[PDB]
């Protein structure tokens, strides 16, 4: 069988794109994953994730990685169910090898939901196991939030230099803030960089309601 395995990277911060990374294996190469230790990955220096990164793609038998950016995220009703669901399929429809099997990491409280929904959208058939943080679980989600963050944090790396001080990304970041107010100062609009859904979600800055 077809195994495969989807996550995403750069959910919380409000700055910057969102990555949705999904990678396919033959179940007889599943075990490479965990021999390269995935699931155990987070606590690794960003260079020596980008060997894990290029480690792991030798053993895939397809993947792919979307790069979300900002002005198209915000795409649902409050909970970022829908523009998951929308976009993990996606992902998965883009895929050359089609699973018979897909591990993926649920947002959604209600993980049944999130895994029925999500196998609606599929042009293909296949059974969906959809986990909260999944990427601590299951090794081939592992495999493609690590994809995933890679590509995110290079695509961060390059806004600090476009930008600069631009903060964590989050609301709650002081520094993050105070970018948000002083571009919209000079220039009477936030900056785009700034995701679309937040920017007239609650954005309690310009609006201070």
């Amino acid at each position: 069988m077809k195994i495969a395995g989807i996550d995403e990277a750069g959910r919380g911060p409000v700055i910057g794109p969102m990555v949705i990374a999904a990678v396919v294996v033959d179940e007889n190469s599943l075990p490479k994953l965990e021999e390269l230790k995935v699931r155990d990955s987070k606590k690794l220096t960003p260079k020596r994730r980008e060997k894990l990164f290029n480690e792991i793609l030798g053993v895939l038998d397809d993947y792919v990685i979307l790069e979300l950016p900002p002005d198209v995220i915000g795409s649902r009703e409050g909970t970022l169910n829908e523009f998951e669901v929308e976009n993990f399929a996606k992902a998965l429809n883009s895929l050359k090898v089609k699973p018979d099997v897909i591990y993926a990491d649920a947002a959604d409280v209600d993980e049944e939901r999130f895994a029925r929904e999500l196998g609606e959208r599929l042009n293909f058939e296949a059974e969906v196991v959809a986990k909260h943080k999944a990427d601590d679980i299951f090794p081939v989600v592992s495999a493609a939030s690590i994809l995933a963050k890679v590509t995110r944090d290079r695509a961060v790396e390059k806004l600090k230099e476009e930008y600069g001080e631009i903060g964590s990304g989050y609301p709650s970041d002081p520094r993050t803030r105070a970018f948000l107010e002083n571009y919209y100062r000079e220039h009477g609009e936030f900056p785009p960089i700034v995701r679309k859904g937040w920017k007239t979600t609650q954005d309690m800055i310009n609006k201070s309601t």
